[PDB]
């Protein structure tokens, strides 16, 4: 008869749903009597049982419409424009709210009762991952701070250390926690812009592994990138705006994201390491080492590099008015939920195993 | 009078069409009265003998209306739509078994009433194929594990060997078994991450021999796709997350699928050997060779490297729980079929023939 | 019942929203009632608290139309269709005029009611900004006056001098001031007309730091910017016409626009040093430096880079008669506001500050 | 209700409009109520104010019109094809004609009560030009008689000098009053398709700055320019059609355009020599130079390369049947507002200046 | 009311018009009541004042249709979709036919009431062609029955000579005569096959002016067209059909047409020379130049290098029934007003001034 093409667009607003293809598949679902829905009745997707009810009318008349693409991508410009907006007046703190509550989202389904997650071996990342650092918590917490104030050369962190030394592995949770790309400029001087582009906003950025010549001896790779990140001062420092290429084409015009430049140990010109406002040593510890050999879990369930091991740490650690006002209460939620589940003692025996190299939940 | 679009997406769908001139080309089929279709009388193709009834109407309707394409390419797109939900809603095991139920619904016409299969010869095949490598159907089973577990550094099996060893053979019957992509990395590090994007949506992927430096004193071509292997270490592994790429634009983000690497006996960096969880060697072996010499059928047909002699071997062997509980049924059907046939004696001569390398059905 | 396309379009010229994605979603913010929008009661954005009201009714039904894209479309190339012609009728003075009058469009916000802009350190920006050069307030009436004026081999000034010496950040402040884009000539001759393209429709253009060769010994990277320049002799003086590229095939054809090009001290040749009718040498001075490393804020607030320091310099120290007619009401409004918050001693107290290299706010 | 396609379309061919944003743009203005329009009232645009009337009724309905672009996209095409059939149906001179028509259209706004243009200061220029070559005006008419003519190997000339000796400015005079455009040899000699390619339909072309690789001592640089030129001799005298590539491919075939090809003093292939049917050497001369530096106003507002001072002077020294009886009736009309304005006298006291080197008003 | 859309596709049909602009262009001028038509009355053109009368009225209704675009987009597909037919249908001789037919339109104008032409010059031009090569009338029969027979290896034409000794004249002649493309093989190995594809649906090609190595002693530029051509020995001498490319992607598979190769004296491989069926040797004559500098109408005019004037000659020599039957009422009609304007003596005394070189009207 007449679909309705704002209902379709609410579930792809309140599904945060830029693909067409996949918003076509979602809501043909919804045809189908939801009195008998097992996808519903055995509660195994959100994208699913929580709007199948609401969307059985509408959608058994999109299954009879003759252009149900068509529909789709309206509600997908609807997505993409919501986004456009959100990119031009969100300050960068409301920016990593968003962020946390969609990780929450997540969390409350992988610990639900219907996740298969495991919150003590969650608790077991934590642990670790607080072992790789000295004051690890309001390491964490400062990053944050940095990447949210934006504030010209004082918004690069590098990230110096050997291989299976962590700085891998913390970049990988911290590009998680905040959102964001990884990017390699160990390329072309000419195939760079290319990768550069990537940026476009993005919230954070993390150059992965730059290698430089200088240095060969100490079995390093030569690489251009520490050549490269030295040309791009001006996208590192962001005291003003520039101009990235995507689509093979000069689109944004933007502050170049701040971020982390992961490094392997090579010779640092001085006007690059003036570049960055933190520097961080990552060196291969035994016991941390030992410790996911017995606790082969952690590095299986891809449990220390989820910026979701580090969502625990600050809820476990921080205080709440260290959140923003909006989401608040529902961190008071999960720390009461945690608070219930693990003792102080006993998440401190788990660091204490790390530190003895036994696995933590020995 | 009006097309009913629903019912040719129904047919898509069922079909499993996601292509345009495909579906188009086949609806079309089904105007004429089936009161009369020796397509259907002679039972020519199932996708037509099995629905030329119920859509005669609407395909009488549809011949003449005046944008069959558009029609199809609604069927189309949902199809593609459903293969991009089960993308992010299934598991791996269901992903599996997915590819199970379709390669029964090949073997199911295969060696049906009108079909041309000579089941005699593939259980000759899964003969040759149990003789190829010891305890050959415990290496499936493990194969599958790997595959569908997809634990970070656990992967990853390499198969080496000369040519003629066997592992081009198994690595194609195993990458059939499962569904997935065969991709070259002997290319220029540039035109590399194109073909590395073809691994998009993959279940897994066979790097079909990879080719190194050293050895050529040993009659081998020097090729830098082992060197390119070690610097995918990321890749490989998949302890995070990769970018893939086609249409000259970035795409999905993923982990990278697991997987074989075919190679022929080059020379391995302890970096890269270490990517392996498995490695297997093959070697030439004469009765295996005079088998094939005396078994013509085996390789004309190409049965021993069809995935389906796998799937064959598994129900030939594997007990019952050790499938999904969704298909058992099905392979409980299969394995009477297969014991109402084939006597344990029976197949054991076959082995017996190979052995002395002399036709598996002698 | 039927969407007023005109309205969306009167939104959009009012925005001056050029982008589709960018104006969808916002005129899709209106659809809700008014009568209730925290948005406009606590004033968050100007782009929305100001046409909610008008647009709620138009809106609403806007959110229930089957192509909001279409009529975004028209909204916006009728946007591009009046950019398109100021392009060709208005006058270069007018032109400076609506650049000015939206700066003040900003200024209004920043420091106003709802805005977070601190004007006492944005006056402390003008104070160490017109320290960094002799008569600076003359010198930017000056440029203005060549810049408008756009006369044949007169139209370009050359900045010199070391790196953090000042001239970067006046070219970034002038290029703001005016409206223009950056354009890089250190590119293959063969590279260059794309980004010679750049400039198409351009008020001014800034050839941002153009390398030389000679001076290497002095640890100067050889570059063939310099060299590209002499072979553009056409496009700096612009005596006639010349064609400019994009989209890659040859769109506008044009007198090149009047600039600057920023440069580090590489010897010029006599055929180049003569296009430029103006030349400043830039040498860091020490307490200008003392006087940041004591007055962050005009760092990390990017606020001696920004145009809106050198229009608030000009409406702080220029005489009114000397803006356009049209501008004038506006502009003795925003003298008396500063007036009225800033006497002579005070600002003249900042200006020793910064003298001494203590903090224009001490 | 229901706009006219066709009064919009009148609109464009009657503004030999071809800019679709441009059209849409021009058109939506009509809109608003002519009786208190400012631009008509203060006459501040032809293209408006001429038609703002005719055309109130249909743009006020334009205004609310669903597809504004495709309207104005018809009577884009309208124009384009009237365009398409001009070339392929006047003759030579018919097209001169219209090129004089149309620069005469200007110079009734630039010497209007609304223009701004000085006649007395383009008057100086018939003067200084006049002195640029013996006989100039016989010349100028010539070179049309030739370029109207377009005869084969008697249609270039060759504008030999140095540099700053005119050879440049009445080249590109001589583009102007001709319609052409100007382009540039001194390229790969396969990145010459390109440019030879804008060509096409043009009246005439104007090789510029053209460089010979023989030549080096005197200072003159390398480039293939006349290397390339040899290699056209079918393009040059025009004895057979060729084929031009634009759009990256093969689009028109015709005679190649007649023009002028300006050089700077090498060496020229006999070969290439026997192209040119008429050379002009170019010698700079002291009292044109001081001249100018007394009499900016000719170099500042672009007048002695201007078409439209070379249209003034034929006009003030040829007689009327020399021109296409179609515009004699508007040449007389301006002979005699140039004979109301100045006296024989005056304009030879002008030329006697020029010859003392002492600018043309004193 | 309503356009007739078959009416405008009828006047693209009778105008051959392929250009989709260029017939809209035409179309709309039929607009204007023909009651009056000056281009009509004046007769200016043909493909308009014959007919605006029967057009006026669909014209007039089309002028105001609101997609006349679309319209003439179908009369131009229908114009190509029988320029395809006839692709296939037609037999050589009549594709041969319609190009006459074809010129002989043109020259029913040229020396028509409204037309320019002056046809005692253009028998002047048949004079000194006549006098170019030996028995030449006889010449260009045989070279049209080649042509048309178009027989494997037995084809193509070979003419040779230095620089202005005739081959490019007659080949020109000879190519606007029978229709068909010029191509280049002086291109790399690689950029060939783009050229090539040029000939695709084309009657005879004429290999334009191929280059050799050797001779460079001779003064003779080294090339490497010759090296081509004997590696499309395949094409040449078709005796199998070839696949042809354009859009860069492959389009037609035919027989390579037959045509002439022009060259300059470089010696030939006796592989190459045996693809030619015929070589002809042009030796500049001094009479023929000296007829040229008395006779310059024959060049400014183009006449010589006109197919217009080989059609001329056979009609002028040739039996009326070595036409086809088809066109020989047209052709006696022409033999008449010829003879009825030319004496035997009179056409013979041209030939003896072009003997003695004195100007064939004298
Ligand atoms: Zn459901
Ligand atoms: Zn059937
Ligand atoms: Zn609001
Ligand atoms: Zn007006
Ligand atoms: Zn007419």
């Amino acid at each position: 008869k007449q679909v309705s093409w704002k209902l379709v667009t609410e579930y792809a607003m309140e599904t945060k749903c830029d693909d067409v293809l996949l918003l076509l598949g979602m809501y043909l679902e919804f045809q189908y009597s939801f009195e008998m829905c097992l996808k519903c009745i055995k509660k195994e997707q959100p994208s699913h049982y929580k709007y199948h009810e609401k969307h059985y009318a509408n959608a058994a008349i999109f299954a009879d419409s003759k252009n149900q693409k068509t529909i789709c991508q309206q509600a997908v410009d609807t997505v993409l424009a919501k986004k456009r907006v959100d990119s031009l007046q969100l300050t960068r703190e409301q920016m990593l709210t968003n962020r946390f509550n969609d990780l929450l989202d997540r969390m409350d389904i992988m610990f639900g009762s219907t996740g298969s997650a495991d919150i003590e071996e969650w608790m077991a990342g934590v642990a670790w991952l607080h072992c790789l650092l000295p004051k690890m918590d309001s390491v964490v917490y400062d990053f944050l701070k940095c990447m949210v104030y934006n504030i010209p050369k004082k918004r690069y962190w590098l990230f110096k250390g050997p291989i299976d030394s962590g700085k891998t592995t913390l970049a990988a949770a911290l590009l998680e926690l905040c959102g964001g790309k990884a990017l390699n400029v160990n390329l072309p001087l000419d195939r760079l812009n290319f990768e550069l582009g990537v940026a476009i906003d993005q919230f954070l950025v993390v150059f992965e592994d730059v290698k430089g010549t200088g240095g060969e001896s100490r079995d390093l790779p030569s690489g251009q990138g520490i050549n490269n990140l030295d040309n791009l001062r001006d996208y590192l420092d962001g005291s003003v705006k520039v101009n990235l290429e995507k689509k093979h084409l000069n689109k944004r015009t933007q502050i170049f994201p701040p971020g982390i430049v992961t490094m392997n140990e090579y010779s640092v010109p001085k006007t690059l390491q003036a570049r960055f406002v933190k520097q961080i040593d990552f060196r291969p510890k035994d016991y941390l080492k030992h410790c996911l050999e017995r606790s082969e879990f952690l590095l299986e369930k891809r449990i220390i590099q989820s910026g979701i091991a580090l969502l625990l740490m600050l809820i476990w650690y921080r205080p709440v008015a260290e959140f923003a006002q909006s989401i608040q209460s529902r961190i008071v939620e999960w720390k009461e939920r945690l608070d219930k589940e693990f003792s102080l003692s006993v998440y401190q025996k788990m660091k204490f195993n790390v530190a003895m190299g036994i696995g933590v939940l020995d």
